[PDB]
DNA sequence: CGGCATACG
DNA sequence: CGTA
DNA sequence: GCCG
C-alpha cells in the first residue's frame, strides 16, 4: 500500500499526474490565503500522493485506499476525470482575491497576513504598493524593487556562476571551509526561483563568525544588493553579459556536527521535511530539526555523519535527494 | 476533539 | 511578522 | 481536510 507519510515513499521530479496534482495545489494555496493551514496541508499531502503513483490515474476507483483522499479531494479528481475541469478550482483561479494574494505573497518580504491586510485595504497591484513606500519594510522594499528579476527562472548556469563567487568568498574568509549546493537544485531541478548554499568547516567551531566575514567579502566585490548570524537571505547582483540581474541566494552556516541535519533540512522538499519531522516525533518519539535529532527521554542528541545515518536512526529507507520531491 | 514541523532574522 |  |  501507499505509505501515509511522504518521507516513506520516493517522489521523483517527473511524475504522471500533473493535471490532478496542480489542481489540488491550487486549493491548498487558496486554503493558505484564507488562513486554513490544516486544509492546506491535506490538499498538499493529497497532491503529493499522486506524484508518487507509478502511472496516470484514469479512473476514480484507483483512488480507493489512498491516504489523504476523502470526500473533497476525491470529488476534485472525479470532476477532472469526467470533465477536464473542476468548478471549484476554476472559481478560485479566476477570483480577484486569489490572483491578488498570489501576486502579493510572491513578493520577498510579504506573507499571507501582510497580503491579506493590503487586500482588505483595497490594494491590488504592485504599483499600488510602490505608491505607499512608507508602509513597506526594508525587506519588502528590496523584494519589490527587484521583483521582475526575482520572477525570472534561475538556471543552472546561474547556479554555477554563483557557486564560484560564493566559494571564492568563503575560501577568503576561512581556509578549508566548504560550500554545498542545497535546495531544489540538489533535488535535480533544472530551474528555480532562488539558490541555496550550506557552508561548514571540518573542524568543529572554526566556522564561528564566518557568515559576516563572507558577507563583507561579497559586498566588497559589489555582489550584494540586499542583505540582513547563521542564515543570510540575500539578493545578489549576478553579472551577465554586458549587464546584471538580481538573484535570491540563501547562505547558511552550520558546524560540522550539525551539517547532515542542515543538509537534509535545506535540501527539502518543504513537504518532505514537514512529513519527516512529523514522522520522527509521532512515530518514533524523536524531535527533528535542521540542527539535530533529539531523544527527549534520554536527553541526548543523535550523532550523524551523513543523511543516511539520519534515515537509519528513524527506521526509514534512505531516499536520495532526487526522490524527495514531495 | 485537536493536530497539523520547527527553526532563525 | 518575515524568512527557510 | 483528513486522521490518530
Ligand atoms: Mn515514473
Ligand atoms: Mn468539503
Ligand atoms: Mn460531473
Ligand atoms: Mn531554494
Ligand atoms: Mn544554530
Ligand atoms: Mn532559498
Ligand atoms: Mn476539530
Ligand atoms: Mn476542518
Ligand atoms: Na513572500
Amino acid at each position: 500500500w501507499m505509505p501515509a507519510y511522504a518521507c516513506q515513499r520516493p517522489t521523483p521530479l517527473t511524475h504522471h499526474n500533473t493535471g490532478l496534482s496542480e489542481a489540488l495545489e491550487i486549493l491548498a494555496e487558496a486554503a493558505g490565503f484564507e488562513g486554513s493551514e490544516g486544509r492546506l496541508l491535506t490538499f498538499c499531502r493529497a497532491a503529493s500522493v499522486l506524484k508518487a503513483l507509478p502511472s496516470p490515474v484514469t479512473t476514480l476507483s484507483q483512488l480507493q485506499g489512498l491516504p489523504h483522499f476523502g470526500e473533497h479531494s476525491s470529488r476534485v479528481v472525479q470532476e477532472l476525470l469526467e470533465h477536464g475541469v473542476c468548478e471549484e478550482v476554476e472559481r478560485v483561479r479566476r477570483s480577484e482575491r486569489y490572483q491578488t494574494m498570489k501576486l502579493f505573497t510572491q513578493i520577498f518580504g510579504v506573507g499571507v497576513k501582510t497580503a491579506d491586510r493590503w487586500y482588505r485595504e483595497g490594494l491590488r497591484t504592485l504599483d499600488d504598493l510602490r505608491e505607499q513606500p512608507q508602509k513597506l519594510t526594508q525587506q519588502q522594499k528590496a523584494g519589490l524593487q527587484h521583483h521582475q528579476d526575482l520572477s525570472t527562472p534561475v538556471l543552472r548556469s546561474d547556479v554555477d556562476a554563483l557557486q564560484q563567487v560564493v566559494e571564492e568568498a568563503v575560501g577568503q574568509a576561512l581556509p578549508g571551509a566548504t560550500v554545498t549546493l542545497t535546495g531544489g537544485f540538489r533535488r535535480g531541478k533544472l530551474q528555480g526561483h532562488d539558490v541555496d548554499f550550506l557552508i561548514t568547516h571540518p573542524k568543529e567551531g572554526q566556522e564561528a563568525g564566518l557568515l559576516p566575514r563572507v558577507m563583507c567579502r561579497l559586498q566588497d566585490q559589489g555582489l550584494i544588493l540586499y542583505h540582513q548570524f547563521e542564515r543570510s537571505f540575500c539578493i545578489f547582483r549576478l553579472p551577465q553579459p554586458g549587464s546584471w540581474k538580481a538573484v535570491r541566494v540563501d547562505l547558511v552556516v552550520a558546524p560540522v556536527s550539525q551539517f547532515p541535519f542542515a543538509l537534509l533540512g535545506w535540501t527539502g522538499s518543504k513537504l518532505f521535511q514537514r512529513e519527516l519531522r512529523r514522522f520522527s516525533r509521532k512515530e518514533k518519539g524523536l524531535w527533528l530539526n535542521s540542527h539535530g535529532l533529539f531523544d527527549p527521554e534520554q536527553k541526548t542528541f543523535f550523532q550523524a555523519a551523513s543523511e543516511e545515518d539520519i534515515f537509519r536512526h528513524l527506521g526509514l529507507e534512505y531516499l536520495p535527494p532526487e526522490q524527495r520531491n514531495a
